[PDB]
């Protein structure tokens, strides 16, 4: 009986691992299919610099004052 | 050396390997949970730009410049 | 045959013992960090309240009014 | 019964094996990079910096003194 209760969990051991294998799998999958976080905040940094770079040379708060300048 | 103490052994294996298939259970659906990256940055960005850009098109200096001109704004 | 099973078990169980403490690590790690959304927030927040400040504090007006013939 | 045993258990020692490695690289990559929050606060203060340099330039006064 001693052999038997012995063969069981081994045999639950090892079939519990396939779907644990199942799961890491999916991690690693998961974490190697996103950009890293440097390139990512350099690339959206870079498009508010810009942006805002080009809304600023815009001068938008020219035209008022020139109405009153003439 | 016994089968008795290789059978205690056994069960301890088979009970933390359940609580590890558990624990990685939980990584997946936090790594899984944490919506993309590149997505979050975006909205964000598109919000820190809008605000800056309403401030920048109300043009929040021209008063003390209209108001030497003699002109309400 | 059973020091065979003996040394295999133990060396199972010595690896779930390294395995466990990471899976803890990473479970630490994930676990203790703001969501992504919160701080991205606080930060955003942040850039443009630093850039409110700037701009509502008019830099650029004193070249004009000297320009002008105000002071 | 036994040497049935002995195989499974060779055979679970052999696949925790990759599996352990696999963990260990799980951290390995949530290691590589710097905390979220600690990258936000360097990137936030370039953008800050930067239009701090265009503003205080003054881009937009040429005009208006060229009225003047
Ligand atoms: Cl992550």
């Amino acid at each position: 009986a001693n052999l038997n209760q012995i063969q069981k969990e081994v045999s639950e051991i090892l079939s519990d691992q396939k779907s644990m294998k199942a799961d890491i799998k999916a991690i690693l999958e998961l974490l190697g299919s996103q950009n890293p976080i440097k390139e990512s905040l350099e690339t959206v940094a870079a498009k508010i610099v810009n942006d805002l770079t080009k809304l600023i040379n815009d001068c938008p708060c020219n035209k008022e004052i020139l109405e009153a300048l003439g």
